[PDB]
């Protein structure tokens, strides 16, 4: 069975533009030093960007700025001008990882962690289990601002992080991050499949239309419109033939899975977690912050101990609305 | 309705022996000044105690750690050893508030907060709903190293400290704390007078046998072996018939209502607790670090959502125990 | 582990056939063969079959007569509601009368009607772990004889007045039927020790309860309604009462031929039923008893599974909790 | 909002009395007045009293073995373990016999032991909403008539072959009669577009459906049963199956006269009944049902107090589930 992390604490663990130029990439080493002495708990350092970049933050922020009430979901429209208006969320300034965490910290208690470049699926997945994302703190390179082969801060920022602010889709993601803690590579590539038709490309519905709510699409200014065209074949939301569906990773997805609702998504992830098979059962602990393996029967005393409890209240309430 | 903290942060809202000592007394003001400049989110600041502190800390470490084992109840016999090992719980040195809040915080998610001196019932209580406890960092005076007026930290550290490092001791203790909320006066006193034959100076059960579990009885050597003598009229914990119940300040009690379990008090104080006429309900999130006032349908829309996720974890756990 | 009934046809055993000088009417021997006539259609009834009828004597239906007159007067004052209400539809139904002693097929065919609990003719008296199993079937285990007219102000042990005028009319509530079945399906297999401790608080409650009202306590024992002399006592302030706590109560001894200064006062029979629920999971039994209501029949669980099985229970009810509240705005 | 029975006997209006060349025997005057004679059986048949037996005639005997003997043969391949279980219950009990038509009397008395499900004579045909509501008590309406034996091997509509050899063996199962009841109580009030929904979901399940038996499929359905053409095709490698998802199942447009490509494959029936409890919730009803087989009566509630209702419930289960725990060490 796969390690995965127990403790919170735990996760301590040349086509390219801009490859010639030694100084940004210098810059980019830069940021990732600075997630390689990156420990939890302590806040995540302060950057002062460079106008070079600034420039292709606001370039991005401009061309998606416009885009967002019309193709974007409305979760998205609704947070926006709180981050804006909070986070520093503005053309002029990128936003500072330490204000962004310490923010989505008090919307679902989702914290920021900055990773120096990219990670395993499974890696990646398990940080959600706790709540955490892993965000890249540099950004892409100024000669083609309208592009990156990777996730760049505009991609983490203006695509992930309002999603993330979201009480139903944190819930939703961290069951994934639950679900992939020990899980089979097999199961681990369906997960991280998922997690793209539905985190990175996917499309919620909003009563009759159709809107963008994947981080991919968002922080995409090409594929935003596009993906709310006539021209792709839409398809539902079925988490068993959506892990089997094969996709490119440099171009569009003809393929959308339209998702009634990150609530609703939540269940068909939560069966597709069902689908799991895994010797045991795991339960996070926002006490503690430590991860409960399910294997003993005092394990369930406790649990059965806590939904006991929480129902009383959600009984009491009732009985307090006629 | 009274005013209750929604927030964690929110809480930053001649008789005496040694009354004529000028040093004693401008340190315990020293004590006091940390606590009013101690705000959220910091460390606890460390201190220095002084010898003819730390002979008082031994004298009643010594004359304690003998009737624990003995008078004392399991879980706190069980955890000591940790305390000792970890807390640095030894009659050499007193041990650092940081680090027993540190630890409680990975053993049930108690965090201490060092308070001034004293403060109302309703303060004290609304505290524990976020599983945070006012701690007093000074200590008696050395005149009479086997008594003290108030709170000290050999009574907060040797009484009430060990039994919130017990999982269910602590949710118990939250649900007064959720309780009190907004509670009216009559109540607030009513809860006030149960944590007193309950935590302060409670008896559970360990078989057949009766333990000390109270903070005040454990702290206290006098009362220590009194309260398990065949002397005081012994009756079972009623929180019925047990707020009605007077009892005196400086000596000690006849009645000690003897609790089942923490895990069985919890249920009639919550039953206590669904006793107290409150115009709504509120829930505690972990995550948002928030205390939810759950009035609106949407609101409990989502604690639905909390509860049906945590059982279908408690549901595939069983299914896989045949 | 002790037998008990599987199925409701099972019940065919407590009457098999086979397996006191204080007592007033020893020394008569026409009323004595006539309880032993009474006794012998209990032995000859087999279930399904519908409950003999009898010719009641005039010696008898004064008696009754006696006792529906006496207690008559003291029920909307003394009585509870459930009981108050019930009556009225018992006198225009089932031939409550003091003129007419009521036929049990009739009763029983009522009772049915109302909560599903059905009528048997039990010989005399049985075990508590007997008399409880039927509850599990919503079987009551009624006498069809009647007390000698000697003293018709007391019965040294259930007669139809009892019975009648004091078990069935609250029989006949939805919420008590479900109660008592509780206590039916809890003693399915239980041990002596918890068997006895059931029986107990069957008394303080079906037989010598008292419930709330408001503010006023009202009488719904079936001992308390039936007896004239205890009917005023218990609603005076005489007694010494307890709330009722499953806990202690068990433990309470009482007195059998006289006055109980305790009476334990139940807020609903809604309410109790709860206290019998858990009651029951708090009791050792190498399993858990589920009745089916669509087969009459009882199916033993392994504490096992039938935690798995309260397990999907929960899951399932929470999900619809879920989409309750969707829709609901 | 449309009328439903709030009681098992209301379902009399059903078959109150008041309120196609094609067809095989239409020029039959015999068979004709042989079949109103079935018809006007159901007519007069009320709740409560046996349905009454009837002497078939040789020339409906022989179409009865005739289709006893083609679909024997291919149960014990073709048909459902359920099926293949019960069947030598229902041969060696209720005369299931290729010499002998079975009578309903026995066949309901029969099912009742079962599950519960008793059986009443229907006309010809009724609404799905009328159907569906019969679930909701556990009641089938059966024909009581056959088809013509010009043609033996088909039917264009259902028949005491169809009913017999189709539905009665699904409904001895415990899970599955929990299942059409769960519809019945679905369709209750339920508004038209929902009862055709259930209407097509019944199908694709009960009359169509196809189950899970490890890895291989077998066939349940009612309509694929009874047909001897339909169920070596359902089994074979011709059709598109899909997975039983109730959203996309509903919406599913299907051919009447002919096979349907689609079959969906169910899991089990206790995995389905799932599927439509929580569809009722989906369901748009300014209110909910409960079923009490107590009293043969359905309770009326109103969603805030169904959602309280819930609410308790779920409190409930889940303190016992502690209890039960915490014995189980
Ligand atoms: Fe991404
Ligand atoms: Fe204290
Ligand atoms: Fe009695
Ligand atoms: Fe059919």
């Amino acid at each position: 069975v796969p390690w995965f992390p127990r403790t919170i604490q735990e996760l301590d663990r040349a086509d390219h533009p801009g490859f010639k130029d030694p100084v940004y990439r210098a810059r980019r080493k830069q940021f990732a030093d600075i997630a390689y002495n990156y420990r939890h708990g302590q806040p995540i350092p302060r950057v002062e960007y460079m106008e070079e970049e600034k420039k292709t933050w606001g370039t991005v922020f401009k061309t998606l700025k416009s885009l967002y009430k019309t193709h974007a979901c409305y979760e998205y429209n609704h947070i926006f001008p709180l981050l804006e208006k909070y986070c520093g969320f503005h053309e002029d300034n990128i936003p500072q990882l330490e204000d962004v965490s310490q923010f989505l910290q008090t919307c679902t208690g989702f914290r920021l962690r900055p990773v120096a470049g990219l990670l395993s699926s499974r890696d990646f997945l398990g940080g959600l289990a706790f709540r955490v994302f892993h965000c890249t703190q540099y950004i892409r390179h100024g000669s083609k601002p309208m592009y990156t082969p990777e996730p760049d801060i505009c991609h983490e920022l203006l695509g992930h992080v309002p999603l993330f602010s979201d009480r139903s889709f944190a819930q939703f993601s961290q069951e994934i991050g639950l679900a992939s803690l020990g899980a089979p590579d097999e199961y681990i590539e369906k997960l991280a499949t998922i997690y793209w038709f539905t985190v990175e490309f996917g499309l919620c519905k909003q009563g009759d239309s159709i809107k963008a709510y994947g981080a991919g699409l968002l922080s995409s200014f090409g594929e935003l419109q596009y993906c709310l065209s006539e021209k792709p074949k839409l398809l539902p939301l079925e988490l068993e033939k959506t892990a089997i569906q094969n996709y490119t990773v440099t171009e569009f997805q003809p393929l959308y899975y339209v998702a009634e609702s990150f609530n609703d998504a939540k269940e068909k992830v939560r069966n597709f977690a069902a689908t799991i098979p895994r010797p045991f059962s795991v339960r996070y602990d926002p006490y503690t912050q430590r991860i409960e393996v399910l294997d003993n029967t005092q394990q369930l005393k406790i649990l059965a101990d806590s939904i006991n409890s929480e129902i009383g209240i959600l009984c009491s309430a009732l009985q307090k609305i006629k």
